[PDB]
């Protein structure tokens, strides 16, 4: 397994029809797991499964700018399990992040941080082994 934190470089940062895939495994028990796509300290889109936010599973998503934490946009579809295997792919479209797991759509993210080519990094963090983290063009 990857080593988590795990950074993923985006050269040249972000653009419409790059698809990032990320496979692995939640831990056992699990309490968190997040997302961040980077733009220097900020963080463009923050992708945050919570599995115990008052005995309820949600999945948070925010923009950090200058170190503060933006409007939350709150979806209650919970695709993640403990202890089980998932695939995350998040497709950059022109105006939103699409979020897919296990094949099934999620969520879209409105871009909020519009300087996309300076999205160029994505960290992966929390209750997981990470298996692998990648990028394509389709
Ligand atoms: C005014 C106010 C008060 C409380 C909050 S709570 C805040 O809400 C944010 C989304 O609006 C983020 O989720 C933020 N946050 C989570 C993590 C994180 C993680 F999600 C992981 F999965 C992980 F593994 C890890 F190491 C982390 F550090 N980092 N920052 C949270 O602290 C926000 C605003």
């Amino acid at each position: 397994p990857l080593i988590v934190p795990y950074n993923l470089p985006l050269p040249g940062g972000v653009v419409p029809r790059m698809l990032i895939t990320i496979l692995g495994t939640v831990k056992p028990n699990a309490n968190r797991i997040a997302l961040d796509f980077q733009r220097g300290n900020d963080v463009a889109f923050h992708f945050n499964p919570r599995f115990n936010e008052n005995n309820r599973r949600v999945i948070v998503c925010n923009t950090k700018l200058d170190n503060n934490w933006g409007r939350e946009e709150r979806q209650s579809v919970f695709p993640f399990e403990s202890g089980k295997p998932f695939k995350i792919q998040v497709l950059v479209e022109p105006d939103h992040f699409k979020v897919a797991v296990n094949d099934a759509h999620l969520l879209q993210y409105n871009h909020r941080v519009k300087k996309l080519n300076e999205i160029s990094k994505l960290g992966i963090s929390g209750d997981i082994d990470l298996t692998s983290a990648s990028y394509t063009m389709i």
